[PDB]
């Protein structure tokens, strides 16, 4: 997989963000994770966590997986990095997202993220409390 440049346009919620990618605005949905909707428990915390992470980043990158790059809503599907740290993994390690939506062919970082979820559950963090 390869990291590509993007710039922040605006935080949306725990697992979606609007970025400018190859010069075009697009909403990205983070691969392999599910945050609670803003209206649910830990929803506000997840949105705040991603917002801080993406707004504080000096360099944002997106990394597509091997499979579909857009979903049925026209959202980009990617791993997102903020100054070299993967947002997808960081949300799971913090118990602010569950590993979810694992579809054959877009699952390169599945085992990395499961490993993060195990540690978050071990620690009873957030969703796992
Ligand atoms: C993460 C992800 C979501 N989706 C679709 C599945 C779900 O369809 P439905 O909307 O029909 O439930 C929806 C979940 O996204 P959200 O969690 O953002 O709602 O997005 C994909 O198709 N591929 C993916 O990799
Ligand atoms: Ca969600």
């Amino acid at each position: 997989l390869h990291k590509e440049p993007a710039t922040l346009i605006k935080a949306i919620d725990g697992d979606t963000v609007k970025l400018m990618y190859k010069g075009q605005p697009m909403t990205f949905r983070l691969l392999l994770v599910d945050t609670p909707e803003f209206n649910e428990k830990y929803g506000p915390e997840a949105s705040a966590f991603t917002k801080k992470m993406v707004e504080n980043a000096k360099k944002i990158e997106v990394e597509f997986d091997k499979g579909q790059r857009t979903d049925k809503y026209g959202r980009g599907l990617a791993y997102k990095y903020a100054d070299g740290k993967m947002v997808n993994e960081a949300l799971v390690r913090q118990g602010l997202a569950k590993v979810a939506y694992v579809y054959k062919g877009n699952n390169t970082h599945e085992q990395l993220l499961r490993k993060a979820e195990a540690q978050a559950k071990k620690e009873k963090l957030n969703i796992w409390s």
